[PDB]
Formats: C-alpha cells, sequence, structure tokens
C-alpha cells in the first residue's frame, strides 16, 4: 500500500509529489542549521524543526512497518533523527560533537539524487587507492618537515618551533594552497620549499586517474 | 543585395573589409568600456560610443530587414544595444545593473571567431556534467564550513564567527586559490583544513575529463 | 676541415671534447651574468666576460667560414653578441632594454640538449592551441574584472578602484596563484570570486591537453 | 633456520607475527624522534631508543649471518642505525647534519609496504622524464627572475633587490603556490607575473603524464 507510494517515485502522480516535500522539507532544515549560528539571531527556529523531525520519523517508520537495516541508505536515516532525542532528555565538548553531527542531514539527498550514488559508489570501490595517497601524503609530510627545522634553527626568529609545528606549513605546499602564514626565511628552507612544492605536486598527481576511471566507468554505465 | 555582403566574409573583397570595421568597432568598444572608470579621467568618451552605438543599430537593421529571432547570435546583439536607449529616456542599484550589462559587449565577437562558437557549444553540450560538479562543490563546502565553525568555537579570537561567515574560506580551499585572509588557528581546524584541501581537489578532479573530451571532440570535427 | 669538428660531436674524441668547453663557457656566462647584480659586488666581472664574448665570437665565425640564416640556431648566435658590441661604441629605458636582453644566452643550450629542441618544436606546431588559450583568458578577465568592481563601488574601502585595476585580481584568481594582496570585502564580490576560480579552472584546463599530445608524440618519436 | 622466519612472511603463524613488532618499532622509533623537539619536553626518550636501535640490529645481523649488500633494502638499514653510534663514540653544522638524517627511519616501511616499492621502481624508470622537468623548471626561473627584477629597478621601493633575489617568487608563481611574500608592484611586472603564472603551468604539465602512465603500468602488472 504505503511501499509503493513512498519506494516508486514514478509509479504515479501521487508518489511523484510526495518526493518534492521529502526534498524541501531537507533542504528547509539545511538552511535552518546555518542560521542558527547568525549572530543577528543569537524560538522561531524551534517550532519548525519540530515539525521537520516529526516529517522525517513519519518517513522513517512507514517504511520500517512496511518492510532492512544492511543498507546504508537506512542508517543514514537513523542518523539524522537521533541528536533530537538526545537533548530532549536532558562536558561541553560532547555538547560540540553531538551538536556537530547535525550536519549529516545532508546526506538523505542521496536517495533522490543519481551522481551522488555514482560518486559513493565509487569511493566505497577505490579505498585501496585513497589509502596509498595518504600513506604517500604522510611520508612526504614527515619527510619535509624535519628539513626545514633542521635548516633553519639557527635564526632565533623562526616560525617553525617544531618538528610537528612544520607539518602544517607542509600539507600547505604540497597541495599547493599557500596560505602563506608561515614561509621559509633562510636560503636552504627555501630550497626545501622548492623542492617540496615539486615532490607535492608529483605526489598528489600519481593516485588520482585511477579514481577518475573509476568514476567514469560508472557514470557512462550507470547514465 | 546586402545579405550576401553581411553573411558571405569570403565573397568577395567588399564584404571581406566590411569584416574588419566590424570587428574593430567592437574592440574599440570594449576598449573605451573600461577606461571611463579610471579616476584621472573621472565628453571625449560619448561621441564615440554614440557611432559605436549607430554602427551597431545599422548592422542589425540590415540584416533585419532582409531576411529569425530564434538563434542565439540575434539575441546579443539587442542586448547590446538596449543599455544606451534606457539612459536617453532619463534606485542606484538599478542604475548600477543597467551599467553593468554593457559588458555583453565582448560576446559579439562570437560571430567572427570560431573557437569561441566552440566554446558555446560545448558549454551547451555538458550541462548535467557543470550541474553535478556545482552539487559536489555545495556539498563539501557545506561539509567542511561547520566541522571547521565547531572545532574552533572555544577560541575567542577566531574568525570564524559563523557557520555561513566560513563559507568563503571553504571555496578558497577546496578550489587551491589560497589567499590566507582566514586561516584556522587550532590544532583541530588545521586537520580540517588539511582534509579539505584533499576533498576540494579530488572533487574538482572528477568531472572534468567529460567535458574535456567534448570539447576535443567538437574542435577536432569543426577544424 | 674545421666544420666536421664543431658540426660532429660524436666523430671524433677531439670533437666530443670541445662541445664540453662550449657548455662550459656558456654555464659561466650565465652565472657571471646574474652575480654583477648583488649588492656585494655593487673589473673582475669584465675580463671574464670578455673572454666569453671572444670565444662566442670565434665560435660563430668559424662556422660562417665554413657554410645559413634561415634557421633558427644561427639567429640565437647573433643576438646573443650585439649587446657587447653597441655599449663598447658609447635614454636609461634603452640601457635596460639592452641589458635586459643579455639574457638570451641562455638559449644557446639548444644546440647541445635535445629536449629543449623537442619543445621548440612542440611550440612551434601548436600556435592555434596558445592563442586561444589566451583569447578565452582575455575574455574571462574581462568579464570578471568588471563585476567585481560594479558589486563594490558602494564600499569606500575597497580595493578596486577601477574596472583596470581589477585586471590583477583576476589573473591572480583564474590562474588559481592567489597571492593575497587583494580580495573581495561584499558578499557579491565573494559570490563573483567563487565563480571566477571554477571558471579559471575550467578555462586553463581546456587547451592544455592538445598541446600535451603534441608533446609526447614529438618526444615519443624523437626518442 | 632463521632466513625463513625473516623472510618469508606468509610462511607461517610465527613469522607473520614478527613483522608486525618490526613495523611497530619503527611507528615508534618515527613517534619518538619528533617529540624530542617539542618546547615542553625539552632520560625517558632515550631508554627507548636504545631498544630500538637493539631491536635494528638485531634484525640486521640476523639476516646478515645467514645470507648482499646490492640491494638497496640493505643499504638503507645500515644508514639507519649509523647516526646512533657516531655520537656514543663522542663543528654545530657537522652535528645539524648528522641529526637530520635519522629521518631515514621512515624508509625501513618499503620492506613490508608494496605501492612504496612500486613508487621506488616508477622513480627509478623515469629519471630522464625528472632530469627533463628540473631542466625546464631552470631554464624558466632565469628567464622569469631577471625581467622582473629589470622592469622594477625604477622603483625605489621594490622587494627585488638582485636577480638571484627574485629566483624565489619565480618558483613560487610557476608552481602556483603563490605565498604572495613578494609581489610585483609596477604595470611591467604585474605582466611578467601574468605570463610567468601561465608559463609555469604549462611547464609543471608537460612532463607528467609519462611519469603517471609507468606508474599506472607498473601498479596494475603488480596487482
Ligand atoms: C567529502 C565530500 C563528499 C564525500 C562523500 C559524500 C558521499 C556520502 C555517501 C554517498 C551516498 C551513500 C550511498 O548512496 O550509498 C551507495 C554507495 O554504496 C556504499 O555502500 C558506499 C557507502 C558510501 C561510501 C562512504 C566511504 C567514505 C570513505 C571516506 C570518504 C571521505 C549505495 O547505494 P545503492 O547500492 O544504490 O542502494
Ligand atoms: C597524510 C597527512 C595529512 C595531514 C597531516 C597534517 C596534520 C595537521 C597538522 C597540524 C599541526 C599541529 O597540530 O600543530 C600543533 C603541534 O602538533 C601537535 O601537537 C599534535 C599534532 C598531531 C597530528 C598528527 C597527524 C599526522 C601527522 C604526521
Ligand atoms: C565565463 C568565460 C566564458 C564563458 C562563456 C563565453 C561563451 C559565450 C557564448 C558563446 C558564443 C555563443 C554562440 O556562439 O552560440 C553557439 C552555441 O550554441 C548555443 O546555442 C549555446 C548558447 C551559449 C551557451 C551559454 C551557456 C552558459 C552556461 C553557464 C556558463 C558559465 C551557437 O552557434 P551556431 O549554432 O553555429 O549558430
Ligand atoms: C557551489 C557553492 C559555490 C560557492 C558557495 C560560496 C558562496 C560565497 C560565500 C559568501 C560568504 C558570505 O556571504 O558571508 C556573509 C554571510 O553569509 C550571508 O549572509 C549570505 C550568504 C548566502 C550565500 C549562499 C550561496 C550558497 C552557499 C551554500
Ligand atoms: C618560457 C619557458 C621556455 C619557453 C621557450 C624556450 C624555447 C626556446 C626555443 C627552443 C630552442 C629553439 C630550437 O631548438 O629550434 C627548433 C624549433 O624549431 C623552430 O623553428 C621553432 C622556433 C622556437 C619556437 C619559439 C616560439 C615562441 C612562442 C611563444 C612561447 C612563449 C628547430 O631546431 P631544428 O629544426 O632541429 O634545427
Ligand atoms: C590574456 C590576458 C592576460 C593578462 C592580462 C592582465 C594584464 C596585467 C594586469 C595589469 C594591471 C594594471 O596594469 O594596473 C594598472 C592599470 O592598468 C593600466 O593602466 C594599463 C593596463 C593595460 C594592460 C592591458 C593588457 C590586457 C588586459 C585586457
Ligand atoms: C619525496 C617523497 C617520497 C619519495 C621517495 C620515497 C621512496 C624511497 C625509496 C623507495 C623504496 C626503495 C625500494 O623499495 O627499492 C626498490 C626500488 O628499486 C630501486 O632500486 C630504486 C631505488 C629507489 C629510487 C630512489 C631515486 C630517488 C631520485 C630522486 C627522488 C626525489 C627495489 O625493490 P625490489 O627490486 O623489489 O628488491
Ligand atoms: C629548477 C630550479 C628550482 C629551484 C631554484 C630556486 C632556488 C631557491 C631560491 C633561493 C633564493 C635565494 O637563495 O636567495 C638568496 C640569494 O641567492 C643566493 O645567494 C644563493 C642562491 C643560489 C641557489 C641556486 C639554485 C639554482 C637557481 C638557478
Ligand atoms: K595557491
Ligand atoms: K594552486
Ligand atoms: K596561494
Ligand atoms: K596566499
Amino acid at each position: 500500500k504505503v511501499w509503493l507510494l513512498f519506494e516508486y517515485p514514478e509509479s504515479s502522480q501521487a508518489a511523484r509529489v510526495v518526493a518534492i516535500i521529502s526534498v524541501f522539507v531537507i533542504l528547509l532544515s539545511i538552511v535552518i542549521f546555518c542560521l542558527e549560528t547568525l549572530p543577528e539571531f543569537k524560538d522561531p527556529f524551534f517550532l519548525i524543526e519540530t515539525l521537520c523531525i516529526i516529517w522525517f520519523t513519519f518517513e522513517l517508520t512507514v517504511r520500517f512497518l512496511a518492510c532492512f537495516c544492511r543498507d546504508v541508505m537506512n542508517v543514514i536515516d537513523i542518523i539524522a533523527i537521533i541528536p533530537y532525542f538526545i537533548t530532549l532528555a536532558t562536558s561541553l565538548a560532547i555538547l560540540r560533537v553531538i551538536r556537530l553531527v547535525r550536519v549529516f542531514r545532508i546526506f538523505k539527498l542521496s536517495r533522490h539524487s543519481k551522481g551522488l550514488q555514482i560518486l559513493g559508489r565509487t569511493l566505497k570501490a577505490s579505498m585501496r587507492e585513497l589509502g596509498l595517497l595518504i600513506f604517500f601524503l604522510f611520508i612526504g609530510v614527515v619527510l619535509f618537515s624535519s628539513a626545514v627545522y633542521f635548516a633553519e634553527a639557527g635564526s632565533e626568529n623562526s616560525f617553525f618551533k617544531s618538528i610537528p609545528d612544520a607539518f602544517w606549513w607542509a600539507v600547505v605546499t604540497m597541495t599547493t594552497v599557500g596560505y602563506g602564514d608561515m614561509t621559509p626565511v633562510g636560503v636552504w628552507g627555501k630550497i626545501v620549499g622548492s623542492l617540496c612544492a615539486i615532490a607535492g605536486v608529483l605526489t598528489i598527481a600519481l593516485p588520482v586517474p585511477v579514481i577518475v576511471s573509476n568514476f567514469n566507468y560508472f557514470y557512462h554505465r550507470e547514465t
């Protein structure tokens, strides 16, 4: 009865309109999540979150009754609804952590969108390449964060006060973001940074064409 | 009679020279558009814009009489001529908006150039990929603009005063531009930015090879 | 007699050693060109440049006598020797211009190196793509330098005082260098910059795979 | 006897567990290397390095007795153990140089990891491309570091005081890192930088697809 309505968006006009509200409520909740942090708004933002939560719970229980937890879609629905009920029952770090989780509302759009599902499949099918990329980046960062520290220990006015403190700079230079908050001053540090830029470029460039190929294959096969 | 002259640049020497003036007037109008904003120039810039407008109107009406509005080329011609007649007839935001539209003179070069037409066709044939890229970038930005805000709410001297205020930073880091006007200060914010750089690199890298392939196909087929 | 010695580096051991001095003198001249500008050195740098010039003139005249000007290699040799004789015969802008030309000594290494010759051939065979890239970059820069100026004319403390003054910023953002000396301040300027980054990324990405393919073809065919 | 245990990680459960300690000790030594530079720690860090050194010496001598130096793996083991014995026997520049070498502990993970071995093989098989890339980058840097100096010698407040001093800026701009500590001020310097950005982009882009192809071939053949 309701399973066809909530699982066949193209079966009938009654089911087609339902998905529109399903997307509108998600977008409204996402919008209202960001506006609570604006200083100008330091009651109206709670009576609408309550309706959004009620709609999410109804949408979950309708498909829960008419059968489940082995797929990723149902897991996301449960996570999106938990944080509201926790704060109704009732350390600041725990409060910030449970407030941050609310951001997982954006992942409920994956049931409607197809490109996001393709991206998820591509991410699932390319774990080894991502691990290799992280490994190479860590090796390069730890290799380049010590040379720049040892090549500028003579100067009393150097930003790099320790090897860990030079980690940030390294990941800034290898990714070519270049914020510029920390820069080498001596000649040897400049040579180290010049080598670091090229090494980071090559390290980032090497793994990507495999993930790109997997995404292209999935996108072309699905569409 | 005049249709062959104004639509066959290689038919005769009389038609070939006409296109030269057609390009020279466009370039002169583009040049004169920028120089009105220089502080040194705070009359000479109006009596030449009038001649440019007269030439544009003549060029439009010659092909309008000898036949139309279903193509994009004729639409651009109408837009390029409207703003002059509006200000002759006679709120500051409306004035700035109608002054900004004048910049559409540069698109009249598409009738003469071929690579710009190829670029337009490629843009037309790859709407879905551009939409997917924008979707992925928005998802990543909204995902990373809240973690960095929640990981630095303890510090009283943090730049990120709200989740929307951290949008800019995010799009600066994911695109690897790295202006450096806003940077994370705490350890957790630095970890968030380190993850954000890689995520933005991958997100930007994934969609492009399809638009690149479409442009290559169009460029090779046309030329 | 001398033509075989000066044109067959692998014919004999006598000719093989000659090229070593030919490279050493070029490298020494390049090194001595940069060190004259160091503040510490504000006579020794002239008596060695004289010997370098004498060797260049001898190397030119040996192959000039035993035959010519239709190739690019002989043109570079003449340019490298002219600036010394001009200053011996005897407005500050002309002096700086004729002093800057001396930097063309580095191009004499193209006769010995092969990868540089391959790069030159690739550059010669891909003029149209470079022109198209420059055209697209100019169009994007002129398009984005006016919107950011018109979207921030209200603020009295904006860096962008004119449309030309916003050219620099634009080419900084489209190339993703991001120096950070000029940044948008208002919301609309930030949106304009966010669009500009993506537009520049796509514009730069589109033309390159043709020049890359030409270079790969030449490199694989030669080697 | 012990050769099978120390060279066949998958032969038996006794050999499988040994590699776990071999990785744990390496990771612990790497971690303890960085924490000595933290200002908070200005004895505990020596009695654990001693155990790490003892384990490394034992692991080396077990495979040394049961046979050698022609491979790269055995060379790395010797280098990792030398610096400890040098300081036990007993100019500040020599001390910093011999302290910096300790960072070579990270390369001992290559015996266990496979992707790092693939990366090493790819680096070995692509020496010519790396040399060509370095050559092109040096040519571009020396070409662009003199034009920007000669185009801004008129201004008394220019950062570029000499041609060598402008090397850093150049390698910052060609790699698109853009720290922003040194920027051109005059119009001509800005034009030079605008050309430099594009030239560096093309120069970096040209060599890479060969190293990428070699890495892809090795990764697909091995796995
Ligand atoms: K950058
Ligand atoms: K960059
Ligand atoms: K930057
Ligand atoms: K910067």
